[PDB]
DNA sequence: CAGGTAAGCAGTCCGCG
DNA sequence: GCGGACTGCTTAC
């Protein structure tokens, strides 16, 4: 096989490296690693060195890193451009791999691990590290076992030793559920003292070096607690065994309102799975507890037990034990599903980088433009220090609020990036620039035609022709695997409908789920031999179907965030080709394109129907446009349709066929207005929204900018089953929202859009009713907590003190001179309820850690004074009275004449 | 900690005769 | 009471 990098560091003037050898095999070695840098030189000096504007290069060869550094930092001095990959270790990789990298994930150790700290004076600060490590779970996944490293011996209790017998047993039989397809893979260690314990561990580390490392929260909690304890108990040196080559470093993580630190491990790749999930999921998560996150992703149930953690330990280790080793599985359950590990391997062997770089969209790039520059003898040129400067974004239309029954939407294939493509922007590519007239005028086609030779962008840009950019070509190639992905990702998505529609009719039987790829749309052999499946073959094939859809939405979306990322890396100054130009040509053509479109369809509609001045783009927001279909719809006439499906199929024929052939052909026309490279401007149907056939459902409403709902029965060639409903920016996305009132809301658009005012108007009376019934977390608001030192005056509220802080600091009086109770973390979540005057708190309303239950010493008295009423009013009803009022129809039944019978 | 901008709503403070 | 200036938070794209 070819040889691939694992790990690689820079160590002084070593560079130190981890890989797989030809035969298969993990090896580390020092290179002695000679970079090369560059300056420019004289035109009479032959050279083979250019820079991307074709100036010519010199190469320096430095007799090792340092004096490369040393170099850079006089070249400064000087005044002068040093230029080449001033990272040496990206030198090192680019010139020891210099191919496509083949990774075989099996020879690839990954390492994910969870610690236990009993503490009874609060939470076990990691760079103090004072309490005894009293339990590890560390799974390999080269031998697939769970390692088990048990203490039984504390100055906080001496316990027996966990059964694995008990732990296999149900709950009901005072078992841990541990499940069973794990039981086989557990090697248990006790330990008699944490010496021990602790020895055995970097012993075995040694062995089972981690090249991945990854858990929950381990860079921030378990890596540096692990570092710091060995430290404290056998010295440094001892603690950097955690490090394969020895070297280890505090590193400071700062933020705008303070810094924490961390424990960088040379030879390690430290990717935390929280961090994963935060980057890669495109989820916003009211608590990213392990426990909130496993039940999200999973439906397993939450670990439950009586008294504190602190306690559990002693109480019932036999627990303590179990849930430390579930814990671990939860993250690998987690990573089975999502896929993230793989997605940050495929993505760091790509750009060649270390692998933890994924979490930076700047690093990825910089590598890979460097890579494919040094492939043609290219320089690239020294990064410089920029200004933070404002500049323009996108191009959102104030929609009119209103009920709107039938609609259509369209939006650009990644718009950004086909922007790149289209114009073919990059550093090397700027010709210059052109007089630039108001975009309306560009709208609007009546501008001198920017230029002809080169290609345009409406903020004055021009690029040459001739070639494409690097910034192109390589956004193009991350962009084709974006697009082979997607279309697993849909076909899965499709053939998930299928496995729905013949779920109506399950077939009494005993049967096998079959064996079929589901990234792939069905052949009509595998629909016919659904049609005869039992309910629950159907049910483990549309599980397997959903997972297959997930992998693929994890591969396409994060490959989309990629390369998104570089149209916006050229707009933050730490990038080494920013240029606001070009940040700014793609932004001002994304907005002359929306708007340019909509001028076109609105023409082309008015042509159609015979009419002028008419609107029928109700809305856009950056790269899409929402189109009014009832005049379509109505030129037919509802009572011509058999069925929902028949007025979906009609428009989406009409979209289709009609449709984007003009939508291509406007396009086209702007392409050739602009100069451009390449047209690239793909419009396609997205949704097809409206109400059901014969009912009373309004279809669709907006309230405003990012605001709005619609019943969609078919999205980007999905045809659903059931119809579902596409809500943006509206309360029902908002984490703050609270959940039970997430979930109402929901279903009062749902009766809107899909059954009418009536049945909005007997939710809504219900719901009012019975709402003082649900449970204190399920109304609980949500909410980010920032500065809670800054707007804490003795323990009370400061000046301008937000509400979520100010009910902190009322938990914080409440929990006075507690060690045990839960602090609330700056900068994490926290739950917050409105309490009702006179209450004892002290005040308006009281936060704490959210995805926990509060304290029980407050408990109950917070569930005494919680203000139902202001609660409802300001979470469910007001945004409920956005809506309807938006939609034009009331949530409670008007005084009529008929009353009076 | 980790590419970008546009823009919504909650809440504070305070004016608005 | 609602709006504007402002801070804070959150989402759409
Ligand atoms: C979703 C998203 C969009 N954008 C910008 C860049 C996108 O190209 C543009 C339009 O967003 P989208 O339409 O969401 O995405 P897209 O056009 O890139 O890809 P798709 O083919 O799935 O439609 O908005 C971001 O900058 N960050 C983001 O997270
Ligand atoms: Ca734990
Ligand atoms: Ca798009
Ligand atoms: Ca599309
Ligand atoms: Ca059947
Ligand atoms: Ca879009």
């Amino acid at each position: 096989m070819k040889e691939f990098y694992l790990t690689v560091e820079q160590i002084g003037d070593s560079i130190f490296e981890r890989y797989i050898d030809s035969n298969g095999r993990e090896r580390t070695r020092e290179v002695e690693y000679k970079p090369s840098l560059f300056a420019h030189c004289p035109e009479s000096q032959a050279t083979k060195y250019f820079d991307i504007y074709g100036k010519p290069c010199t190469r320096k060869l430095f007799a090792n890193m340092r004096d490369a550094s040393q170099w850079i930092k006089r070249m400064e001095d000087i005044g002068l451009e040093a230029l080449g990959m001033d990272d040496f270790k990206l030198a090192y990789l680019s010139d020891t791999y210099n191919y496509e990298i083949k990774y075989d994930h099996t020879k690839i150790r990954v390492a994910n691990f969870d610690i236990e700290v009993t503490s009874p004076d609060g939470f076990p600060e990691p760079s103090q590290a004072k309490h005894p490590i009293d339990a590890i779970t560390h799974y390999d996944s080269i031998d697939d076992r769970f390692y088990v490293f048990d203490l039984l011996n504390s100055p906080y209790g001496n316990v027996e030793e966990w059964s694995i017998e008990i732990a296999a047993k149900l709950q009901e039989q005072g078992g841990d559920e541990v499940p069973s397809e794990i039981i086989d893979k557990i090697i248990y260690m006790p330990f008699d003292n944490e010496k021990e314990l602790l020895m055995e561990y970097l012993n075995f580390w040694q062995q089972k070096t981690p090249v991945i490392l990854t858990g929950w929260n381990v860079e921030s909690f378990a890596i540096p607690y692990v570092y710091n304890r060995i430290k404290n108990i056998f010295g440094e040196s001892t603690a950097k065994r955690l490090s394969p080559h020895r070297k280890t470093r505090v590193k400071v993580i700062e933020n705008m309102y303070g810094s924490r630190e961390i424990i960088t491990l040379f030879g390690i790749s430290v990717l935390d799975y929280i961090d994963l999930y935060k980057k890669f999921s495109f989820t916003n998560q009211p608590s990213y507890s392990l426990d909130y996150i496993s039940e999200f992703e999973l439906n397993v149930g939450k670990l439950k037990y009586d008294g504190p953690i602190s306690k559990l330990r002693e109480s019932n280790h036999q627990r303590y034990i179990s849930y430390n080793i579930i814990a671990v599985y939860r993250v690998l359950q987690i990573d089975a599903k999502r896929q993230f590990i793989n997605l940050s391997l495929d993505m760091g062997y790509y750009a060649k980088i270390q692998i933890q770089s994924v979490f930076s969209p700047i690093k990825t790039w910089d590598a890979i433009i460097f890579n494919s520059l040094k492939e043609q003898n290219k320089v690239i040129p020294q990064g410089r220090s920029h200004p933070v400067q404002p500049y323009p974004g996108a191009f959102v239309k104030e929609p009119i609020p209103n009920r709107y029954k039938y609609v259509m939407s369209f939006d650009l294939t990644s718009a950004y990036p086909s922007i790149i493509r289209q114009v073919n922007i990059s550093p090397e590519t700027i010709a210059g620039t052109f007089k630039v007239a108001p975009l309306h005028d560009y709208i609007n086609a009546v501008a001198e035609r920017p230029s002809d030779v080169y290609s345009c962008s409406p903020n004055g840009m021009m690029y040459y022709k001739d070639r494409d950019g690097v910034v192109p070509t390589e956004i193009t190639k991350v962009f084709n695997q974006r697009k082979e992905h997607k279309g697993y990702m849909l076909a899965a998505q499709r053939n998930g409908e299928i496995i729905k529609e013949a779920l109506h009719n399950p077939n009494l039987s005993v049967d096998e789920p079959l064996d079929v790829d589901y990234r792939f749309d069905f052949s009509d052999e595998i629909k016919e031999k659904i049609k005869k499946l039992s309910a629950k073959s159907l049910n483990e094939m549309l599980f397997r179907a959903q997972r297959t859809e997930v992998a693929g939405m994890t591969a396409q979306i994060n490959r989309k965030a990629l390369i998104n990322g570089l149209a916006g890396a050229l707009g933050n100054v730490w990038f080494r080709y920013y240029d606001l130009r070009n940040a700014t040509a793609i932004t001002t053509f994304g907005q002359m394109a929306l708007q340019w479109i909509e001028r076109k369809v609105n023409e082309y509609l008015n042509e159609v129907c015979g009419t002028e001045g008419e609107a029928f783009v109700l809305y856009g927001d950056t790269d899409s446009i929402y189109v009014s279909a009832d005049k379509i719809i109505d030129k037919v006439g509802e009572s011509k349709f058999r069925d929902t499906n028949h007025w979906v199929d009609f428009l989406d024929k009409f979209a289709r066929e009609r449709m984007e052939p003009a939508i291509d052909r406007g396009f086209r026309e702007m392409c050739e207005y602009m100069n451009n490279k390449q047209h690239l401007m793909f419009m396609d149907r997205e949704a097809i929204a409206g109400p059901p056939l014969g009912s009373k459902g309004i279809g669709g409403f907006w309230t405003g900018k990012k605001r709005y709902a619609l019943n969609v029965w078919d999205m980007e060639g999905t045809r659903y089953a059931e119809p579902k409903l596409k809500i943006m920016g509206l309360e029902t996305q908002k984490s703050s929202t609270p959940k039970a009132v997430q979930k109402a809301l929901k279903e009062c658009i749902r009766r809107m859009l899909q059954e009418g005012e009536e049945s909005l108007q007997e939710y809504f009376k219900e719901f009012e009713k019975e709402f003082r019934q649900l449970n204190y977390i399920s109304i609980a608001s949500v909410s980010s907590a920032n500065n809670i030192a800054k707007y804490d005056v003795g323990g009370f509220p400061g000046p301008k003190c937000p509400f979520h802080i100010r009910g902190i600091l009322t938990y914080n009086r409440a929990i006075k001179g507690n060690i045990d109770a839960p602090q609330v973390v700056e900068g994490e979540k926290v739950y917050v309820l409105p309490l009702r005057e006179g209450n004892p708190f002290g005040d308006k309303c009281i936060a704490w850690p959210s995805g926990t239950e509060i304290t029980d010493l407050i408990k109950d008295d917070v569930l005494h004074w919680m203000d139902y009423t202001v609660l409802l009013e300001k979470t469910f009803i007001k945004p409920l009275e956005g809506f309807t009022s938006a939609a034009k129809l009331d949530y409670e039944k008007k005084a009529s004449l008929f009353d009076m019978f």
